[PDB]
């Protein structure tokens, strides 16, 4: 029980990645906030309580400021300081360098970049001053580049920028940011495509299969253990061997 | 005179780094289109003039799909295909994380990020069906993070991720597409610091003192031509050594 | 007890970042061979047994093939099939370029690179087999360059490629192959050095501090386990944000 | 002539890639020493005198440093102070990590690496003094890890670390080092394979072409050049985009 007494918030909690991170913190024994924009969040909590663990969902989208201020206020008031902050949450919207649209550019950037962004400023406002924390964020292994994801690369390659100035002005503080990349994991965004294909992505994992969501949720609840304390600023692939 | 007959490009070339930039792409026989925001900018085209090269001044924030559509078409009309896009223009707003305005980041993020988007995508659409070209960005080392820097750092880790994605999209179409770092330069930006702190940047630079913007000319030059085809992809720094 | 029923070799744990090790790796319930060229190994294994663990101390250098071939077939006549080697005995020779001789860049080598293959080599033979394992190799921060550090920057970096190499090979048979960097960690190496430098080394860790063994050893433990079978031919620092 | 009245020494240019970097290098004005450990060295240096340059072939076996220390000693009394050392001579052996011989690994670790190391040294003894002068490693896309090449690998992931290292010892000495990574170059080693595993290779490589010698020559004239006088301890990939 590595993770007993803490509380966490995972965001894009009700399905996929996000939803089997919570379940491993859970299972560790963290208190744990689903923020997510979706509604189903609300069923995932749920799942959570069945399972014996306490975790409470809130309506969430990052990209507004003032529902991200009001996220942390609300799990606080809850479950007391928020010792984890995992930002899971986002989307794809792909489309080729010379077709990429302007809105779909800036729907990605705007989820995926500025809404980490203000996700992990609410949790440096308030770890900043306690002393400790933990701050774990879902790149990609797209951010050194992939076909179709001008967007989408930007966008976690960013987020791998953040998480190292982040470790630079908190580290003196007691609080980690780490990055964590995965590669090719099984969730409903990879399942719906075709059988032939599947097995064109599986030949390129050396480990020679897909990863599952709570392979992300164990290197997650490492790096929020006391037994991290000294990893910072890493970016962990979490993808079998694979180079995308 | 390694770029004879050919056209570039060069955002942000009104002063610094840009119209180092400018000076050398010219020096080596290209024809010059200066393009920024800041009417500078006909002053800059004016010195290369002066100098026998052909250059002309185009109005343009890189922000906006618009005037970056307009960029490339009179860019285009004035001098014929542009052979050669070197992203340079970029903003500092700087700020502790706990403290950075929504504001701030945004602006960061709008000209560095999808500013660079924008651009890239004109380059794009027409160097995919020429067969040729030369796309280079110019990020910088605060890429893997920096102390005051999230929304900078986001935006230039950011334009390393579309580089390698552009790179990926456009190498089988004979396009390079590659980014430098510049470690410390000596600009406008530069100069206007505290003395103690401009000492602190010197100390960590190996070579033992900051670059020119000719230095960062010479790199791109070099990438610009023929004998750099196979390079694509790439991230080198100049910058003395320097690791921020 | 994330180790239990499993079997570990850790060379160089008499002391320091070997020793923690070991000590971790043996709270989370594994039988652990001390492997070390110096007869303190015993001791070391003794202070393990007086807490509870099942270990064994074996002379070995493992520069010597022969040596690291018998440290293998004892380690399984002892406690069974080994499931995980870390490799961490390593020295240092240091001089600047134009000073190191001959005989220091030889040692460092044999030592630090050509022992840990011939390490590697052995768990491979037998892992590929079972298809099972771990090998965790411990480089250093000075894989990226170091003054002074011609031999051991050579000689660690060396030992990434082979990881990244080993990864490649050995991840489709369930083995994974990864490396940790500390950055500065307390130890008998490094108190053994003028007061003066200790602290230039502190004032370039963002956490404030110089780690502990047990810092890495509690990494190790996550990359031995199940949990991290999804993490391959990985780099991951300890060392507090340190860039060195 | 960006290199007129400049002495280059280029290990292993009898053939390949080295012979390639020698010809660009006596295009743009350098006087040549083909250092190398078979003859036809000569017909390589008779090669270059044909085309109107200034070349001399000697004999060196760059693992024995008494050979290496008579290179520097007679390449200075004929073409006097080596102003660019290029260390391109290497060796494969390969071999997957369970079978390699340790004849195959010693021989391997002992061209490559320490080869390299000991005429990185005799030039930095000369370069440091006079206050000027390159050093151009030529490493290898395996330096990331490749399948059967342990040894290989290991070796030239060494060689990154020690020209990182170089750099932060003699780069305010008025020296830069940096490293070429090539990718998949024709020369006599990559053309004898079967023609259908070629193809294959080059599917693999964004730019759809495998490279030639020259190009990996053109990045070392620009390196070896006053104009990348700013660029130190960069490892530059010649390799069409291709990630190996
Ligand atoms: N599927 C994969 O194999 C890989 C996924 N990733 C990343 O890991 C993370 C999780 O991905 P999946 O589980 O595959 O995605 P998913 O689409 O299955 O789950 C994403 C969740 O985030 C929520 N979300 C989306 N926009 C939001 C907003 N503005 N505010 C709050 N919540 C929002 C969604 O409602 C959803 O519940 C993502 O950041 C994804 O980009 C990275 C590499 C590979
Ligand atoms: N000076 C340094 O040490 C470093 C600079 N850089 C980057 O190099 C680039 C140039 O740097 P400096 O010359 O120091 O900057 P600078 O501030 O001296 O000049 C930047 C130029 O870019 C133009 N610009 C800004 N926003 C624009 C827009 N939206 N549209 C068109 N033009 C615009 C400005 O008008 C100005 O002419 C920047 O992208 C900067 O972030 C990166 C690393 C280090
Ligand atoms: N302490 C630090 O801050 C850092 C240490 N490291 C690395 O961590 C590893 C452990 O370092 P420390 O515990 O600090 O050093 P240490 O010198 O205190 O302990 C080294 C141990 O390894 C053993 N060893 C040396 N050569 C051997 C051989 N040929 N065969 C068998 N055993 C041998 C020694 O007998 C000793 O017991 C080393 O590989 C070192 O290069 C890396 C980065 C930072
Ligand atoms: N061919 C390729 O695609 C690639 C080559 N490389 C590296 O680039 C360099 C050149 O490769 P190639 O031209 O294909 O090699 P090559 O095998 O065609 O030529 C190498 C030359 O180095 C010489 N040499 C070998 N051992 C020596 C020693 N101990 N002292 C002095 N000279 C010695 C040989 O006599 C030969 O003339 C090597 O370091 C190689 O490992 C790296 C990646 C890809």
């Amino acid at each position: 029980m590595a993770l007993a007494s803490k509380t966490a918030i995972v965001t894009g909690a009700a399905r996929g990645i996000g939803f089997g991170i919570a379940q491993v913190l859970a299972r560790e024994g963290a208190r744990v906030i689903i923020a997510d924009r979706d509604a189903h969040g609300e069923a995932a909590a749920a799942s959570l309580r069945e399972s014996g663990a306490q975790a409470l969902f809130i309506s969430c989208n990052i990209a507004e400021k003032t529902q991200v201020e009001a996220l942390f206020s609300q799990a606080e008031e809850a479950f007391g300081p928020v010792d984890i902050l995992v930002n899971n949450a986002g989307i794809n919207r792909d489309a080729m360098l010379h077709k990429l649209t302007e809105a779909d550019w800036d729907t990605v950037i705007d989820v995926n970049l500025k809404g980490t962004f203000l996700c992990m400023q609410q949790a440096a406002i308030r770890m900043r001053e306690r002393g400790a924390g933990r701050i774990i964020n879902i790149a990609s292994a797209s951010w050194l580049g992939n076909v179709g994801q001008t967007n989408y690369s930007a966008s976690k390659a960013g987020v791998v920028g953040m998480t190292k100035t982040a470790c630079r002005e908190l580290a003196k503080k007691g609080v980690t940011v780490n990055a964590i990349c995965p590669g090719f994991i099984d969730t409903d965004m990879t399942r719906g495509v075709p059988e032939n294909v599947w097995q064109i992505m599986i030949s390129k994992i050396p480990a020679g299969y897909a990863g599952e969501a709570k392979d992300v949720g164990e290197c997650v609840a490492f790096l929020a253990s006391d037994g991290a304390r000294y990893i910072n600023g890493e970016v962990i692939n979490v993808g079998g061997g694979m180079v995308l």
